[PDB]
């Protein structure tokens, strides 16, 4: 699930709430993707 | 905050913002529902009366009909064509931070989307940005702006 | 069986628009929620932009059904839908053409074909209702 | 019915929209569409 969440944010750069519910991942997991994303400060 | 709508399609806000990266289409008209934060936007060649009328028609197909719309005191908005247009449509007009934040939210999403890939026109870029803000991004309880606008 | 599962997409011709006679039409097969744009052609560039506008207007579907037009089967469309995680595969969209052209005729003054089409789409989606009193927008998000 | 008639003159919506939105009879709303010259 997290594998598809990561590459989906790379396409749309949605917020952590969208990554958390759509792909069923932890809050700290979804928040980490946004920080780790270079296009999302 | 500003006086917002108690339920969707009651009170809208509309204002133009400038995206200089669009060149000739830098006049980005923005319309946002004050209740659901459902946002519609178009990039046009100007902010004249002809541009506002077409953006208003596009807003209605995208979001429905509101009871009231709040704009600033721009010449185009206070023109007679706009006043008499909203009169036929039975839409009231009144004379701002909600739509200003929408400007920030739109410009923020636009910047993020370049680094993913190249687009064809500002219309292409803007369509993608609007899709994310309205149909992807969600609140703490997991609802999109579209679901709040039609729920 | 529920909204945003299966869409249909095909271009139709409205000669009253002149240069913008290539009207791209996208319709949800469940809710009949309809989106349309008038473009200068039916090329791959036109389809890609119409697809982006469709997504902002209607959301993401699971599958989209088109005819065998060159643009739709092109590699740009195939690889675009691939990143979007959308699968790709006719009477429903043909009826939509009729419904769009019918509303366009009734509405005749507007500024551009974009103006006319926006009004037509507003009526079909947000005004016209079924026997139990629901619009296509309410069925698409209900 | 007065606001339903002139609303159809603007949008030319179907009779079902006129019936529920403005609260008029079916035969009233159907008559407006026939009476409308742009709706054959
Ligand atoms: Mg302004
Ligand atoms: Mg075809
Ligand atoms: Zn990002
Ligand atoms: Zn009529």
């Amino acid at each position: 699930a997290l594998e598809s969440a990561q590459e989906s944010h790379a396409l749309h750069h949605q917020n952590a709430a969208a990554l958390r519910f759509q792909f069923h991942i932890t809050r700290e997991q979804a928040r980490e993707i946004v920080k780790l994303c270079p296009n999302c400060p």
